[PDB]
This record gives structure tokens, sequence and C-alpha cells, in this order.
């Protein structure tokens, strides 16, 4: 987490507000950590936040970075996504996301996102997508709102202070998204 997030930026894309629905960016903050030995080995130099640049999702932007990680294919690395926007929104994004997971069997990937886009239609076939290629992804809540708030943004030191019904929000996003990866 060497280049911390603008506070203010981090409660405007992250706001989990259904009625709010801001096309503007796409925020994955990211942390990789090798499972060894009954803990989680963490560094600093794998993590950092991304958005959306040129014409590149940060999902895919993240992908890209992968081999300047110098990870180990001998070894279980679970990387963890903390998303502002549906995961995978734009279009053929879960097709690279799943390739990727099948050549790289030595990776976890969680996606914890603010937020999904329930179209019934191919944004929600996305999310199922992510699933059956392996990823764990749910909806994130306060806690997870808290750790970001702590890990990725320039805070000084401040605490976390949560914005008007983010609990009732998370619900009510947690339950459609379970309805749709439910099996
Ligand atoms: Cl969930």
């Amino acid at each position: 987490l060497r280049y911390l997030m603008d506070p203010d930026t981090f409660t405007s894309n992250f706001n989990n507000d259904p009625l709010v629905l801001r096309r503007r960016q796409t925020y994955l903050c990211y942390e990789v950590e090798r499972l060894d030995n009954g803990t989680s080995v963490k560094m600093d130099q794998h993590m950092g936040f991304l958005c959306n640049e040129s014409g590149r999702h940060a999902e895919l932007r993240f992908l890209d970075l992968v081999p300047s990680l110098q990870l180990d294919p001998a070894q279980i690395y679970r990387v963890t996504w903390f998303i502002s926007w549906s995961p995978c929104f734009s279009w053929g994004c879960a097709g690279e996301v799943r390739a990727f997971l099948q050549e790289n069997t030595h990776v976890r990937l969680r996606i914890k996102a603010a937020r999904i886009y329930d179209d019934q239609g191919r944004c929600q076939e996305a999310l199922q997508m992510l699933r059956d290629a392996g990823a764990q992804v749910s909806i994130m809540t306060y806690d997870e709102f808290e750790y970001c708030w702590d890990t990725f943004v320039y805070r000084q030191g401040c605490p976390f202070q949560p914005w008007d019904g983010l609990e009732e929000h998370s619900q009510a996003l947690s339950g459609r998204l379970r309805a749709i990866l439910q099996l």
C-alpha cells in the first residue's frame, strides 16, 4: 500500500447506495497473501489500488501486473479484490479472468464488491462465470469498508466513518448476489 488513496475519492466511489449509479470510475484495491504454515504472508509491494485506465478495465489491469509480482508457481497465493463496482462489468472481462484462473491454478481469487449490477442479463452471467471459474465473490460489509479505509486510504489516523444506510444497502445487495450465485 505504498501510495494511499485520496479519502474523498474512497467515500464517493465505494458508497453502496443502490439509488446512486455513477459510471465515473471503478477502483480495485488488491492484496496477495501467500498461504504457508497456518498463516498468511503479505508483502507491501503486493498491495495497492488500480482504476480504469485507457480502454483497460481495472480487473484486467491487475492481471497485467501479475508477472511483475514474481509469484512462485509452486506455492499457494490468495488474491483479494476490494472493488467499488460490480465485478467484471465490462464486456469480455469475465472471459479473461476465467482463462487466467485456468492457467494459474496456484492462485485463488477472492472478490469483495461494494455493489453488483443485477441486469438479469450479461452482467449477472459474468458474476456466475467468475464463481464457476473458482472465484469467491461476496458483498463488502462494514468490515471490508473499514479495513480498506485503514489499509488503502490516506486517512492520517482518522477512523472510518460510515455513510448513511451502509449496512442496509449491503445486506440487500448481499441477498441479491447470493440468490444469483446460489446452487
Ligand atoms: Cl455476499
